[PDB]
């Protein structure tokens, strides 16, 4: 079951962030800063990601797990609370509580979101991964989460409030913003269940789908320049549709290649972005 | 063994053209969006002195190594971190300055947006930069766990925060050294060890040099407040008087230390980073 699956393994994780935080920051408000924007919780999604795809190979957790699942996580959170500024997305609340610079002062928040980008990196640097596997993920998260990734896709999200955008390049805005972390998630799995290049590409294919599928989701629940205004309700409830076929066809073939592979918790997760 | 003999007659002009190479290919490179990629290299190609990467230049100098493509990045790494930092300094919402280095700063240019990004994605680049580097894997994975604990949370960004808090309780002279320490010393202290590591010295020689990039740091902020009460800093907790000995002082503890290291040590040019110590210097 995947409910007792993410109460057993998320507080972990979330451990793994809030002792990070409290034993590797000098100054105490920097420190609550962060804190606070941990505190106020969220769906732990990219973790969910890191860790469902290591047990889907039948691997059992590690530090070193639950360690990459934090940094991911620390990385989602500093990119919302930049997101949140008035310079940017303007938001005075997340999940019912004040945002961060809302409580804090904007200096304070924006220092917040340098403090945890950087402490992600510093987390996998001094996480229980071996050399190689270390090197290669601290790559792999700074192509997500950096210039050929998320802050691309902001950029490109912020440039599309005064251009119209089309249908192909609203969509390389999204792989950037948001599935670039989702396919590290799914890489950074793969990695941690010691698998192969082949099995970590089919990954990476799944990860695309759910992306897509989960902007393409947002959308529609959103109008309920994006996916129902360029292709109508009806053309975005098939657009995510078909993500979910594909995402599912993606699934078919790690069980194909892997016989060891278990999908029902990564099916599960694809199956709850359908309406 | 290794050895190279740096000479030190225009050793600036040689090669930090080549750390700012490094940095223009990477954002140029490695950046997908253009505005984003426009913005980064503005803020980069406005200058500055370069006083970290030229740090961890000379170190490697002082050892009698030649250059090779992992200073280089590595150097390139440190300066983006650098040049991030001033991008969200420069912010409204922190120093609000309209103009650095007798242009305009880069929310000037772009507008917030854009520059919060810039700092966001220049950050994110030196620590990929360094990932993708020339070094060897254990090498690498040292200087990326040591330039976040510069960069990060136990440094810099810890530092900033120090110093805005210092804006208004006003702060000890300890207080303040804690703050200059961790907003400006962290940084100047990883150049050293980075440069040591690139030389492959000693735990013994990088704890020296760290003594070293300690006294160069204050003395360069010691230097630096000085100057602004001739034409809480030193100067106004100490005396101008006072602050001058407390220069004078920083210069001789970094000369000690290299000392220390030269005993240490057979192939190493001590000039190099003496110079840069007699730089700092009241004429």
């Amino acid at each position: 079951s995947l409910t007792n699956f993410s109460q057993q393994h998320l507080p972990l994780v979330e451990k793994v962030m809030v002792d990070f935080i409290a034993e590797y920051t000098e100054n105490e408000r920097l420190k609550e800063a962060m804190l606070y924007s941990i505190h106020a919780g969220g769906k732990r999604l990219r973790p969910l990601l890191v860790l469902t795809t290591v047990a889907a190979f039948q691997k059992e957790m590690e530090t070193q797990d639950y360690q990459v699942a934090a940094s991911l996580e620390m990385i989602h959170t500093y990119s919302l609370i930049h997101d949140d500024l008035p310079a940017m997305d303007d938001d005075d609340l997340r999940r019912g509580k004040p945002t961060n610079h809302k409580v804090f002062g904007e200096a304070t928040a924006i220092l917040a979101g340098d403090g945890l980008l950087t402490g992600a990196f510093q987390l996998l640097s001094l996480s229980q991964l071996g050399l190689s596997e270390k090197v290669l993920l601290m790559q792999q998260l700074a192509k997500a989460a950096g210039n050929q990734g998320m802050v691309s896709g902001q950029m490109g999200d912020i440039e599309g409030e005064k251009v119209s955008l089309t249908l192909e390049e609203l969509a390389a805005v999204h792989e950037k913003k948001t599935g670039a972390l989702i396919e590290f998630a799914l890489i950074a799995g793969g990695v941690l269940a010691n698998q192969t290049e082949e099995v970590i590409g089919l990954l990476t294919q799944f990860a695309h789908h759910y992306g897509l599928a989960f902007q393409i989701r947002d959308d529609l629940l959103d109008a309920t320049s994006t996916y129902p205004a360029l292709l109508g309700i009806a053309g975005a409830k098939d657009a995510l549709t078909h993500q979910l076929a594909e995402g599912s066809a993606v699934l078919e073939k790690i069980k194909a290649n892997v016989p060891n592979f278990s999908e029902e918790h990564l099916a599960n997760l694809l199956t709850q972005l359908q309406l």
